[PDB]
């Protein structure tokens, strides 16, 4: 059927009486009244069963071994539906396949069923959860350590070509796979005010909120380690939040618990963009608390809570702990950890600072300055009094060792400052994780260079050694074999399977890039996913596209970096070009543009409906025919992507040079036999130089041509005048060309293109077209496109999830990474 | 061990892997690390997983042969734990008992760690659970409708002698009884308008409120029958409650779903008393609106769902379907049939209220005023506008009837009409229960003849037919078995064990009054249960008791009409007379009073801090030594009742003559060994009359004669100056002897005793006391006392809920009882 596993005798006829065992004592339902629900979930709580005695061994394990722990904190985690991940690296997909099959049912309908967990924004969130996989993957003692929001990334409706945002109650049937854990419940402060007494400042008068943790499992790929994702939930004492009486009402005290447990509800949907509002803090802080004190029991517990020197010494903490900082987001981290030290454990301020730099670590993602968190003094100070102060005290001895380094030098002390004056006083919390952190990293080759020549240029100065860069990667399980089995399997066919825990191996396919045989296949495949994916779109969405066509896609949260705009214009020339000659032979083409926009991001709303609307007309024009359609992909989400990235033939990164840090999708297009059109940016560059720029298609401005531009002074009329195809465009926009009844309801993006243009899509259309040209050409040229897409593919090994892993288990966390299957699951009970 | 069932040896080893499977599979963890809390979840999961085979048969029968359905609606299921009461129904308790204790754990250690589900209040909401009980034993097709609150009433906790409310979060750990039936949310609506459209009225632009449903099975006695309660649970749509667009902010929309989801949070902690707030409104009419459709769901399918007479004749309605309204809480049931019938079905008027009136029945629990629910018409105005109308035209034709009837009556009118003007017009819920349904009952013989002659008087005038009787029984499982299993024992080894859902047996008993053996068994398992009560209290709550003494107990709910301040009158007496003389031999008493108070309940609170303060004095007054004791059981609750009611020897039933409608509390205490001090006032009259009133303490005025007092008119002065032990309490009160910091802390007791008391507590003073002489002078006789003690044990057998629940089948829904055992549980799986 496939390299799914095997199809036992044994095991088939085991999953066969659990799954009816489930059905009836879990799910309390009869075959007769069962509906596709109610078999998922038997499924479901079927396949969870086998992993639960990996888990509690795994866990025993680390318990007894006491390794050193990596602790991953991150606001969030975009983890997707994980009945079939599981399956996956548990090597029971073609039971479970055969199995149902046999109870009379289709898996991959039930598969479709589950809903995603979609506790992530896009590539943040998103590369936590790949993470996680590979660290399992690598027998790391690793956890993840997140908020349990009840409410995920709003799912997107698209009303009238507009974006409509709703409620994603995922949770409304039940998470088959958390386990709560009401009996780890701690108490998590904020408010109060500072005491300072004899020996020692107190934090006093504070409101407490519960933390509940919930245990997601994850499995690593067929090594028998089963990892933890702990997620925290807020919960209302029911002492306080009632007991501090005297008037106010009984009813009214137990309906105001809903204004603790707020602090869990909802993820910010925003991307790349910083919103100061006092419950997003809340969220932060809750998260550090919470697992801080976690980290600390455990810690105190290990071999030293037997004997060891005996004296909670803090001095092997950082032998025994690490945690990475995912941004800013869990950066209160450092300030609570000095604050539990000095003030609880009461360690003298140097020796709780050596502790704390010795075991943060801080990844930064971006450079664009409204996604920098600046958090107002003002809310720091009612809310988080006592770490306002520690911050101040960090601030201080920060700066007394710039001045030491840099004597005179007083502008650079105020650009260093973690408190930034002005308007309103702001703590930086960006300075802050790279004063607390003993190492900070960018995501990508080039942009780890920008943070050293640019934003953190001071403090690269300062402390040289902290500096790092970490390309991102993604898991080849969820984001191959998951996703595409039919390209596993070929691949597989030639090379084996030792590729999947080891994708450097795919370099080996290089050899078959002449292969008659191999390039027949590769592209038999490709067809196949377009095929599925063109009839899931009628199945789901209705109404048509053509599978011949070339599948050009972009999906990623719209923003205006990302120039989803830049892709418009060029859909427009082709539109224009195609009525200018109609009986002039061009290739056809389906480009699919997805993503989301944060709810208060105006323009990007305004360019969700550009999309919609330029569809509106080029989809219902006859002369245009079959040759061209454009059509929105809604409510892009990881299931979504698993569907369209298998089927994609080429792959838009085309972000101004040097606005995207990394990116991910890139690498999922590449994996998956999609050729590549982008500009030299974020890991764009790496792709080229490890396939070759002859595979590759780039254009545009480099790093150094966007800022030789803005020496000058970006002026985009200039485009305009000497661009009759642009200027064409710009004038049907003005004109209601694809806005009949609003003909002024693009006014803002017109407005915005000729004068406040800040990622100059101007400048990058000519040579952008030019070099779409050239992809239409090759693909013409079926044998040849599919050969450069082997050198793609063949070439992708480098941008895995468990590369990027192993270089920060050894250059930052300081563990050594190990492919040994844990002793087998077997049974046992002690 | 007890006839707690047979210990097999299969069994027991079926139950200790299953045990081990939970453990490791639904727990997730491992013996080292599983707590109490984990063991008491292990057995709950093992336990629950033997009745889910014979839930579904149980459900699927009903679906077969498709009998009359009677559906119990009620705001309030006072259940407590399940987890004893499904063992002791399924006949596992040994077998379990014997299980846990080779797995080396304590049974009742674990029993003593769930959770009890206090949905209640008191007497009204644990009628509906010892009802729900009776018609699972009896074999009716019956199911139980309410709210799944996710906070009960509240836990009582007593700071310096005052009473302290903290939040129930009973669910905090999860429920593993309930099961989540997302799949069969219904959606409920609130405000809006009517628009009077050509066909017919159309409720419209209503908010909408859906309700998911929570399944909770009620195993019969043995018999293989496994019925269900319904729980309705408020959940937000993700649409409007997020879609009513145009500005508002995305976050707060989200956070905002918590103010339709608030409908379920919390229950009104009232007791015999009515609060005219919006938010009870709505949970009133969300219970109704969600159960309702359920109803018609289940009866469109039927075997109408199928053919018949073929067209969705109502007629047959009444045949298929009995609503039984639990006071008038649900009584919005009423106007919600019509208007689904008219409105939706459209039926013609008078069909639609032929159905009604046939399908439903209303019973009342209480005769005072402050109880009575009369909701201001603005309120139904706003939130219910079509109900509003139909109460309206049902209030029109209804008056007509009346008119017709009594010719030139006038003011019968006006005292009929189910709208009452004045201040704020109110809507009279009860005059609007009579009218909708073909029966009315009382909840005991006094209090159903009160109805007829008092307070519904020319309701009976009208219809006569309409009003019964049903006097109220507590089920001798939880009652008896459960919670008393030395005394069954005893009772077994005689009679045997048919007396069980066969009370009326106990008569038998009778025979062995004069039996040597038996008198000191029954006398001895008393002591045992003493022994372990006064244990207990050293336990959980710690500072000794003497289990000598008589145990004097109070236990229910605190009220001005039930008049714990008449007991306290007779312990400072009792204090006093000890006082005067100290060397006198007085039979040595631990009188024990405890009940909750509502939050509001000014005079109930202060009651409580009377109670407490006597204790303070009493209890460490050297001279009184060990012949009193004063103690205030604290959070009075169901589990709790199961300890102290075997323990007592003393039942205390002293309301005002004429106020308590029945009570059930009383039932408990005779059937476990008690003998019961009180008046003549609801059950009081039936149980002496069945046990002989030689065997009952009887004392004060009659109904009769608290009416000719009131004709007179009550002048407390009067007994304080005639009675010098009365005036000398008083000034104690008065003069701070009870509270020396704060000596004028009890003037309001002292004001209102003297000035406003509507229960005339001083009138029954001098024949309370003086009763109270007699039953410390036959407790000075062990053998006599026992032996009417037995009497009252022998005699008991009528306030079964089996007799209750036959006669409510019988006269009023018209359905036959069934004590056969339904097809065995046997696996099965079509
Ligand atoms: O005190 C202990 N004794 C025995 N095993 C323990 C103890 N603490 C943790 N463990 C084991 O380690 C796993 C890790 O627990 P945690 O990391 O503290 O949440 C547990 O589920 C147990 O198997
Ligand atoms: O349409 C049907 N076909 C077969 N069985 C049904 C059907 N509807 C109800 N049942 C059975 O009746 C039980 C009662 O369901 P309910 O009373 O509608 O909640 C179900 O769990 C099924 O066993
Ligand atoms: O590092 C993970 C991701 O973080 C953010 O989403 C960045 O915008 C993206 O470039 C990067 O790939
Ligand atoms: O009918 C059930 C109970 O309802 C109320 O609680 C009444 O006050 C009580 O007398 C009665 O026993
Ligand atoms: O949106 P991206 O693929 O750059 F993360
Ligand atoms: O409180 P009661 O026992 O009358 F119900």
């Amino acid at each position: 059927i496939s390299v799914r596993g095997l199809a036992g005798v044994e095991n088939v006829t085991e999953l066969k009486k659990n799954f009816n065992r489930h059905l009836h004592f879990t799910l309390v339902k009869d075959r007769n009244v069962a509906t596709p629900r109610d078999y998922y979930f038997a499924l479901a709580h079927t396949v969870r069963d086998h992993l639960v005695g990996r888990w509690i061994r795994t866990q025993q394990h680390y318990y007894e071994k006491d390794p050193k722990r990596i602790y991953y904190l991150s606001l969030e985690f975009y983890m997707g539906r994980t009945l079939q991940n599981t399956m996956v690296n548990l090597a029971l997909e073609n039971a479970c396949d055969e199995a149902t099959y046999q109870l009379g049912l289709d898996m991959e309908e039930l598969e479709e069923i589950e809903e995603d967990a979609g506790l992530g924004n896009g590539g943040l969130g998103r590369l936590a959860a790949c993470f996680l996989d590979s660290m399992a993957t690598l027998g790391l003692a690793a956890y993840g350590y997140g908020i349990r929001y009840e409410f995920g990334i709003f799912n997107q409706k698209i009303c009238g070509g507009w974006q409509m945002e709703e409620a994603d109650d995922w949770l409304r049937y039940g998470n088959p796979w958390e386990k709560a854990r009401p009996e780890f419940t701690l108490p998590v402060h904020f408010y109060g005010r500072v005491e300072h007494t004899s020996q020692g400042a107190k934090w006093v008068d504070t409101q407490v909120v519960l933390a509940m943790p919930y245990d997601t499992p994850v499995p690593g790929y067929r090594n028998n380690v089963v990892n933890t994702m702990r997620l925290w939930s807020a919960k209302a004492p029911n002492d306080f939040n009632l007991k501090d009486f005297n008037v106010g009402g009984y009813i009214q005290a137990v309906l105001d618990r809903n204004l603790a447990e707020n602090i869990s509800r909802v993820l910010y949907p925003n991307d790349n963009f910083f919103e100061g509002k006092e419950l997003r803090l809340k969220q932060e802080y809750f998260v550090v608390a919470a697992t801080l004190q976690d980290i600390i029991r455990r810690f105190k517990s290990s071999k030293f809570g037997c004997r060891d020197p005996v004296r909670t010494n803090f001095d092997a903490f950082p032998d025994k702990v690490a945690i990475q900082l995912n941004d800013t987001h869990p950066s209160l981290a450092i300030p609570e950890l000095m604050r539990v030290l000095v003030d609880l454990e009461r360690l003298d301020w140097d020796k709780a600072w050596e502790v704390t730099v010795k075991t943060c670590a801080y990844t930064n993602h971006t450079v664009i300055p409204e996604a920098l968190e600046r958090w107002p003094v003002h809310l720091l100070e009612t809310l988080l009094p006592r770490h306002l102060q520690i911050i101040y005290e960090i601030n201080q001895r920060f700066l007394n060792r710039v001045a030491a380094a840099f004597p005179g030098d007083v502008d650079r002390l105020r650009r260093m400052s973690l408190v930034e004056e002005g308007a309103v006083k702001r703590i930086n919390m960006a300075h802050l994780c790279i004063a607390g952190s003993h190492a900070v990293n960018g995501v990508a080759r080039i942009h780890s260079e920008i943070l050293k020549k640019t934003i953190f240029k001071d403090f690269y100065e300062l402390e040289p050694h902290k500096f790092q860069n970490k390309t991102n990667g993604i898991t080849p399980r969820r984001w191959l074999v998951l996703c595409n089995p039919g390209l596993a399997e070929i691949i597989a066919e030639r090379i084996g399977e030792e590729y999947i825990s080891d994708l450097d191996q795919l370099r080996k396919l290089l050899s078959y890039v002449d292969d008659e045989a191999f390039i027949r296949d590769v592209a038999k495949v490709k067809q196949e996913n377009k095929l599925k994916f063109a009839a899931y779109l009628e199945r789901e969405y209705k109404v048509h596209i053509n599978p011949n066509s070339l599948f050009d896609v972009q999906v990623k949260r719209i923003h205006e970096y990302k120039r989803q705009l830049l892709n418009c214009l060029h859909v427009i020339t082709l539109y224009n070009r195609i009525k200018k000659e109609p009986n002039k032979f061009v290739v056809p083409r389906t480009v699919m543009i997805g993503g989301k926009a944060a709810p208060g991001y105006h323009m990007a709303k305004m360019i969700i409906k550009l999309i919609t609307a330029i569809g509106d007309v080029v989809n219902h024009d006859p002369v245009v025919g079959d040759r061209l359609r454009v059509i929105f992909l809604e409510n892009y989400r990881v299931s979504l992507a698993e569907k369209v990235i298998p089927a994609a033939d080429l792959s838009e990164q085309i972000s101004t040079a040097g606005t995207e840090a990394s990116g991910t999708g890139n690498m999922k297009f590449m994996l998956n036999g999609a050729l590549t059109i982008g500009t030299m940016d974020g890991a764009n560059v790496e792709m080229a130089e490890e396939a070759g720029e002859e595979n590759f298609f780039i254009f545009g401005m480099r790093v150094e041509d966007v800022d030789r531009l803005d020496q000058r002074g970006y002026n985009a009329q200039e485009y305009y005048d000497r661009i009759p195809e642009l200027r064409q465009i710009i004038e049907q926009l003005s004109s209601g060309f694809f806005s009949p009844k609003q003909p002024d309801l693009f006014k803002d993006i017109v407005n915005m293109l000729m004068h406040h243009d800040r990622f100059k899509v101007f400048a990058d259309y000519e040579e952008y077209v030019k070099c779409q040209e050239r992809v239409s050409a090759l693909y013409k040229n079926p044998r040849e496109w599919t050969r450069m897409v082997i050198r793609n593919i063949a070439t992708s090994g480098k941008f895995s999830s468990d590369r990027t892993i192993a270089q920060y288990a050894r250059e930052i966390w300081g563990v050594e990474p190990s492919r040994q299957r844990l002793p087998a699951p077997d049974e046992k009970i002690p």
